[PDB]
């Protein structure tokens, strides 16, 4: 296969070059109606590269046309470097989707002294998740002298001292004259390989879209948008989705697991027969269309029958809160959860409403407003809303 095998978090400031560095990535220089097929729970964005090497000098890129001598270049390998709109939104997409992010590279300014207040909780979040493949980019040199940039490498060192970034390496780059970016993609080669997994464990997709691809009005079924997080798909597989379909049922809602068959998987801007980890995977099914419009799957979680995490009506949470230093002066003040209160979850691509209904040690039990579909042990993000905003406050881990 020749779909992504590893899916990069790009974790940096709303502009201390990420969007210069992903697209200098990325190779995307024309203004991108991909922002459609971007998340509506967590607001997750796949950007897929082909990693290359140039037979001739032998350095990396991203380009069939090695940008250093003009030789043609061979492939390596498929990622995607995913993304998200802002900084809460991020802060959400890493704890509520760990399993999507496969290594990250951290974005540090060099033309800023000290470590950004996001700066700051981007390595929380990481150390949070224990994500350790990372790589570390010192974005933006062609700014700063020989000088200034040494002693915010200094910084840097002394900041991922003791955390999961302290093996990281710190590569200087400019996104903008395409300096080191070579020594930047080596990097993705050399500490974010591609992770040993086991292909045959039960496999196991997030729905992070759902739609009706028939044309404006063969009739295709319904088809769902998503992440492989454990196993493979293949096409002619029968597969269970969950939590479903809601029905009425003596004056509540309910929703019914359903089964449905593999017609297509797309990866990597191919049909293939089989789909893996890595980047974003479109299943058509045989589903009934109206099943899947606009978006009515989204959050769901694909399995084959009877090998599926079990659906929650409720949750009780081991409750983590966070020390956040992004907001205003007492936004900072996280206030303890009370019971009645109502908050704001993302666990995987699923997100629901909750009614704090109990109270326990660095525990709080939650009646959700739709059932999701997780594992015990799973990280739930958890936002309060503050004057009308949502803010992320914590996460909980799923008890038992
Ligand atoms: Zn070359």
């Amino acid at each position: 296969s020749r779909q992504a095998e590893v899916n990069i978090g790009m974790v940096g400031h709303v502009d201390h070059g990420k969007t210069t560095l992903t697209k200098a990535l990325t190779g995307v220089w024309t203004d991108h109606s991909e922002e459609l097929r971007r998340g509506i729970t967590i607001k997750i964005g796949f950007a897929d590269a082909e990693i290359r090497r140039c037979p001739n000098c032998g350095r990396y890129s991203t380009s069939p046309v090695c940008p250093y001598c003009g030789h043609e270049t061979e492939f390596v390998r498929r990622v995607s470097f995913i993304d998200a709109p802002g900084h809460e939104a991020l802060m959400t997409t890493m704890l509520a989707g760990a399993s999507l992010m496969d290594g990250a590279i951290l974005v540090i300014a060099a033309n800023e002294p000290c470590p950004r207040p996001q700066t700051r909780e981007h390595l929380m979040a990481l150390q949070i998740i224990g994500q350790k493949n990372i790589i570390i980019a010192q974005n933006k040199i062609e700014l700063v002298d020989k000088e200034k940039a040494l002693e915010n490498y200094r910084q840097i060192k002394e900041f991922i001292e003791g955390t999961v970034a302290e093996n990281a390496p710190i590569i200087p780059i400019s996104a903008l004259h395409g300096a080191n970016i070579d020594v930047l993609v080596k990097a993705i080669e050399d500490f974010i390989p591609t992770p040993k997994r086991d292909p045959n464990k039960p496999p196991k997709m997030l729905v992070l879209r759902s739609f009706d691809v028939n044309k404006p009005g063969k009739l295709v079924g319904g088809v769902l948008d998503g992440s492989i997080v454990q196993g493979k798909l293949k096409v002619g597989d029968e597969i269970e989705i969950r939590p479903g379909v809601p029905y009425e049922e003596h004056g509540r809602i309910k929703y019914e697991p359903i089964t449905t068959e593999i017609v297509s998987l797309q990866a990597g801007g191919q049909f293939v027969e089989e789909a893996y980890p890595g980047g974003l995977v479109g299943v058509g099914t045989k589903l009934d269309p109206y099943l899947t419009k606009g978006d009515l799957m989204a959050g769901n979680v694909v399995g084959k029958p009877g090998k599926l995490p079990p659906v929650w009506d409720s949750l009780r949470l081991e409750v983590h809160l966070l020390e956040r230093v992004v907001g205003t002066e007492q936004e900072l003040k996280v206030e303890p959860i009370k019971r009645k209160e109502v908050l704001l979850l993302n666990v995987g691509t699923a997100r629901t409403m909750g009614l704090v209904t109990g109270l326990g040690k660095d525990e709080i039990e939650v009646k959700l407003q739709i059932p999701v579909c997780a594992e015990p042990g799973d990280r739930v993000a958890i936002s309060r809303q503050i004057g009308s905003r949502w803010r992320l406050i914590g996460y909980g881990i799923i008890k038992e």
